[PDB]
């Protein structure tokens, strides 16, 4: 009946056909993909049903199409030798059929031919018929058709997303699995056109990308040169993966997309492993280089951080043997520049309640790369020189790394840099290779500047690294041979001139005599630029409201056109602001500001934003820490209207910091000259057998003893007094002349002998346990100068006596130093 | 006393000096900027105090420095002829003093010389001394010094941020104001080096930018060629403003930075207005072009949207006379490409609870630009041709605009495009200039493709535009002369072949006989991949929990390493999912997911992410609307851990959509061929005097009447039946032959005479009010064909009679058509 009703296709009574198709559908379904709807004569009727599907125009209706598809599938699958797709259609028919699903003459993006239900029904019918099959195989014909469909992407005759979805659906035979061999084999031209289109494809949304990654994965599993090789060897693959990784939605792509990318890369690695894994590792390194280069995704903070971190994690497990040194060095250089920028461009505030992980993973990758042995000709990682040597010889890379570590303080990004530098030192061909960049760094100031008072930036981490490099006698001897001792001694003198001591002295003491951070908000006065706003004085109260206070202490009603509310807190006097706490109304977190822009005014008149607004939606407590404490007599909080409320509710605002003086006034290597002294102490003491040499290198430098004494008589600035004492004794004893100079510095004139050192800050002849010990050791140490030393000591005694019988050192001899001279004579 | 104590500067007893300085400070303060601390001999002591400040090294202490600064300022300001800075210091001294504040040998980024309090005290002292001044003026000397300091930026001897802060502070005399003339005049070399450094400066945080903008503003107010001209004429200014505008923090810069940018641009405009405003307008257009070009900020969705919108708003108020046509056309082209990308790359979901404003403002700018008169030589906007003409002649721009409007549906971005097109038509030199791009667009398919069934995308907005362009007789005549009637008629036939009707027909009726969107969540089964998660079935309940329910209906405890929780809802059958509602626990909005990644599965096995995760922190209700309804038998919600909680709390999840059939199964121009018919009706009816011509152009096209009849007998698809009837009568009457064909189509064979039209879908001879009216009018209209028409009518009667005495049209004559023939004979 249905056969005869359709016979005109090969006048139609569409109403009678409809009744019959519905009846036949109901009978066949009484005989899961079709729940949404709730053997030669068989070939005849199914062929006619396909013709009918192909004949449907605007006079036909999608709802009938659904049943036609359902019945077609069910009949194909009901016959003993299942009817194959190649018995049902021919090539032009199959092509038109698939174009109903994917052609741009039938589908206009959001508008699909026959609607979503028709698309779905057609797909389900094709899938059912194929599955029944999986005499003549239909796969050859599907291959022809899909290769044509892929050849049609470049001219915009086929929609990428629908083609991919369809090819995935039909080739999976139904759950996706990254190890599946597609039923429908695409040819090399298809894969190439696919990559080309993707490289230029402008509208790649996330669903499209997930389809793309799943399909690339399955393509790698096709027997086409393997497809994995074709793909990785194609320049377009890098463009495509860069587009993907370069990106109110979250920047992320979410776990499923990230895992899709991982599965793709894993499949590439696996297919290339037992043949040519070097091109895969080189592809990964080229990719990372592109992402890390200036104005690239990593540098601009673009793209799905989750996918980028996953890429780095995957890359860190790869074997980089037989990789070109050019790509390795390119990635090392881009990465070191990137991480240096990252550490130097750090935001001025921090709010918490990650890109660090990405930077750390890149530094880990660099660590892996610098350890690779080089080939004989130094062009490829091998498998006794190393990539490390090329890096050490690169002055710009080493400068960037060392200054980066110089900007770190006491595993993180700084730890990553330390690990790299430690590796570089272990892998350096010679200790000189490692020392030369260190010495270059120590010989210049900020960003390689020169100048009289310009000296390089030290940090506890960088210092620890240098000490590790200077750990062996061979390293210390080389350091000496390259003029390192003179360099650190000069740097100590210079840096001591170019810093003022921030440790409190007697001015702070006189202030205290005249009467962990502290909340100054309660002392403040709070205003709003809005004339209608509720008085916010309650926000300043030292004691917050109860964590269940049902009504926000303070509320702001936004006019429908208002994006920002402002609250300015004027303090009675400037303070060193370190943190700003904002407590939103916990009971109604929808009224929390979506973001907060902090401006600070030192003079309390000219406000300056601290940073870009911090995102605060979803936070129960907003803690904005100033990385660098700022002098502030006023703080303007600009609170952005909540995402999902017209009122802003706040409980408390705290402005935490320190006063200059009073009770509320509560990395030395980075802020003082002490790091140079710690280096000098290490050189003088670490390898006793070299002390002599080091002392002789150090003793000549002008004003070194005066500076070291100054550091000795300073409040603790990151070096325990005994080490400074040891430095002073070893230099003072390395020769008689310097011994006399040290005695004169301690007892008589301790000042330096606009860029010249001065050391005016200390009274002459002051004594401490340290100077007593030093003088005792100078007196009682037995060597050629001992006599002269005693002599000078006795001179200072009689001189003092003489002045007393009538130089602040001589008008005010320390009783302790006199007693020390007596204790020396006694011994 | 203090003078004599300091006399060694020009041995120091720093303790005695400290006591004295503190006493003197207390006496002077008993005789607001210094609250943070709580006349030739005068020149002598102040000079010595400056020497002391300059002599401070690590043996001196910052706390004393504070009082030294306070006392220095107070003494300078206490003497009758205030002591001027130039009496206190000389050039090298002043330079060192300022370098204490801004030099990189004394300041290391976060580490400042003497600490924040010392920096502040030094600044306050300089400001106080200057203010007292404002015999010899100190301004010349400050000019020298600051020009030197700016010359020192390029070699990294001066920190940009501190130099800018200091120059701003000192030149303002204290509240900042964009109309202030700086006290300290910088020279051309300074401004040039400033711009150069800024162009390359890698670490420009927001405070740096605010300083930069304030200082550029004030520089424009300096009498240096005016400084405004120097700035705008400098290529670096564009690089700098692009860096600024190209950018958990909000992408925005906040109101203060945005206003700083506006003030800067306003000052540039004002300074350049009465001299050379064309270079300023050209600068604005070059800037916008750079931001809008491919891979630029606007295109990549980067930078402070608030500042970018403010830039566009500012630009929209400028006069663009005497601007080069090259820059105008460049910006028009980049902007049209951008907005086309924007409309075509729209996200697949939408969540609400803006970049549109930016796109709309760019389209407004384009609208302003296309209206500019051209100079005689067509190289510069003038002040009777227009930029509009150049745009109309640009095929790529017109294609992009028209396809963009083709993707819009019934002021927004689409309104902006419509406004532009309307302007282009009003400004076109001739109607042909406007019609040619329309006709080109109508002659091709998607992205200019060709093909048998490929036809262009129409939309209600684009259609309205075309009708407005075809409003006059001159326009309709030209449209006819260029073959537009034949084009729209062919397009109607073709598009009708290439679409299936999605309107419900009798299959939906039979389904209903066999028994605004709907929540299918309650029918679903919900699971989590986490074995420990609480059963989430409560989330599916049709009825939400009370809006004050104190305990989340469902909660998920995140393991410390878990970023995502997942909830998969399997539905009993596929549905057309249109929306996903997620109700978080309103009482505890801290437990709301920070973001939600929706995956949908049509087969309920293979999940595909819909889009990148939607940001949901701060939302009281999460409504994710699928722009394109998707078939879904399962939905996987991946909820991201809250920003500030280890538990996720949810009240309800709804999955709203439609079933294919049943009770729950509840822009035609874009999805049908009707737009072509609305155009044909407009051509045939709008200017009665042209009807003849139009009809003669339309009547020849093959299968046109069959298609128009098909559309007539279709369910309403965006065209009321009377208009279709008018089209049919006018064509059928334009000649006797076609009249006979129309009679045969209505009474006998209505089917078309894989790309050929078919129109199989309709029984022959069916009647409606419309066909009755058409046939009546054909019969009773008096003209040459009338007789033949009656004749054919009578033929159909007797033929029918004859078949009855023994073509479905003849075996089933409509009683209504027979009666209509009788009513015709009677008249």
């Amino acid at each position: 009946l249905l056969d005869n009703l359709l016979s005109p296709l090969q006048v139609l009574d569409i109403p009678m056909i409809s009744w019959v198709v519905m009846l036949v559908s109901r009978l066949l379904d009484y005989v899961n993909q079709w729940s949404f709807i709730n053997h030669e004569r068989c070939i005849s009727v199914v062929q006619k049903l396909v013709l009918f599907l192909l004949s449907m125009d605007f006079t036909c209706h999608a709802d009938l199409l659904l049943f036609v598809c359902k019945v077609l599938a069910r009949i194909a699958n009901a016959t003993r030798p299942t009817i194959h797709l190649c018995e049902i259609v021919n090539e032009p028919q199959l092509e038109r059929l698939l174009l109903l699903l994917v052609g741009t003459d039938f589908n206009r993006g959001d508008i699909s031919w026959g609607g979503a239900w028709a698309q779905y029904s057609l797909t389900c019918m094709l899938q059912d018929i194929l599955a029944g099959e999986l005499q003549l195989s239909s796969v050859p014909m599907l291959n022809v058709c899909f290769n044509k469909l892929f050849s049609m992407l470049q001219v915009h005759h086929v929609q990428l997303e629908s083609l991919l979805q369809l090819w995935l659906t039909l080739s999976l035979n139904f759950l996706y699995n990254a190890n599946r061999i597609p039923v429908i084999s695409l040819n090399q031209a298809s894969i190439t056109s696919f990559l080309t289109v993707l490289a230029w494809y402008p509208n790649t949304l996330l669903r499209t990308w997930c389809l793309v990654l799943h399909s690339l994965t399955l393509m790698t599993n096709m027997q086409l040169e393997s497809t994995a090789h074709l793909l990785v060897s194609d320049p377009n693959l890098i463009h495509v993966l860069v587009k993907f990784l370069s990106g109110q939605h979250s920047p992320q792509v979410g776990p499923t997309a990230t895992q899709a990318m991982q599965e793709f890369l894993t499949r590439l690695q696996v297919h290339l492993s037992s043949t040519c894994p070097q091109i895969f590792s080189e592809f990964l390194l080229k990719l990372i280089h592109i992402l890390s280069t200036e104005r690239g995704a990593f540098q601009t903070g673009q793209g799905p951080l989750d996918a980028q971190v996953k890429l780095l994690e995957f890359t860190l497990e790869q074997n980089f043997e037989v990789v070109s040194v050019s790509t390795i060095s390119a990635v090392i250089e881009s990465v070191t520049f990137l991480v240096h920028h990252y550490i130097t461009c750090s935001d001025k505030v921090m709010s918490r309640s990650t890109r660090d992980q990405l930077m750390f993973d890149l530094l880990k990758l660099v660590n892996i790369l610098v350890q690779l042995p080089l080939s004989g000709n130094r062009e490829y990682s091998a498998r006794p020189a190393y990539v490390a040597d090329l890096v050490l010889a690169n002055q710009q890379i080493m400068s960037q790394i060392l200054s980066a570590l110089g900007l770190c303080n006491s595993i993180s990004v700084g730890d990553g840099l330390f690990t790299i530098l430690t590796t570089l030192s272990k892998k350096a061909s010679t200790v000189h290779m490692m020392l030369q960049p260190i010495l270059t760094y120590m010989a210049c100031g900020y960003m390689g500047r020169q100048g009289s008072l310009a000296t390089c930036q030290l940090s506890e981490p960088l210092l620890w690294f240098i000490l590790r490099v200077l750990d062996t006698s061979d390293a210390l001897k080389a350091f000496h041979d390259m003029g390192g001792v003179q360099l650190i001694c000069n740097n100590m003198v210079t840096s001591t001139r170019a810093i003022v001591n921030t440790a409190r002295s007697m001015v702070s003491t006189i202030m205290k005599f005249l009467d962990g951070i502290h909340n100054f908000a309660p002392l403040g006065t709070i205003t709003s630029s809005s004339p209608t706003a509720q008085p916010a004085e309650v926000l300043l109260q030292a004691t917050p409201p109860h964590r269940r206070a049902r009504s926000a202490a303070w509320s702001y009603i936004f006019l429908p056109e208002e994006a920002w509310c402002d609250l300015t807190i004027h303090l009675p006097a400037a303070v060193l602001l370190k943190e700003i706490h904002i407590q939103p109304h916990l009971a109604s977190l929808a009224t929390c500001p979506s973001s907060v822009s902090v401006e600070v005014s030192a003079d309390g008149v000219n406000m300056l934003p601290l940073s870009t607004p911090v995102v605060t939606s979803g936070l129960t407590y907003i803690k904005i820490q100033l990385v660098k404490a700022e002098v502030a007599s006023a703080v303007c909080l600009r609170l952005h209207r909540p995402r999902d409320a017209s009122t802003l509710g706040l409980s408390q605002i705290k402005l935490l910091g320190l006063t200059a003086f009073g009770t509320t006034s509560s990395d030395q290597v980075s802020k003082t000259s002490i790091g140079w002294l710690r280096l000098l102490h290490h050189c003088l003491t670490h390898i006793s057998d070299l002390e002599g040499m080091m002392a002789s290198a150090a003793a000549p430098t002008a004003n070194l003893l005066q500076t070291c004494a100054a550091l000795l008589m300073s409040p603790y600035c990151g070096m325990h007094s005994p080490n400074i004492e040891v430095v002073l004794v070893k230099i003072g004893l390395q020769s008689t002349r310097i011994g006399l100079k040290l005695i004169d510095i301690l007892l008589r004139n301790c000042a330096a002998s606009l860029n010249s050192p001065l050391l005016f800050g200390r009274l002459n002849g002051l004594s401490s346990d340290s100077t007593i010990d030093i003088l005792y050791q100078l007196g009682t140490t037995q060597d050629p100068g001992t006599k002269d030393r005693i002599q000078a000591l006795l001179k200072w005694v009689s001189d003092s006596a003489r002045v007393a019988a009538m130089e602040y050192g001589l008008l005010m001899p320390s009783p302790s130093h006199l007693h020390c001279v007596a204790a020396i004579l006694w011994h």
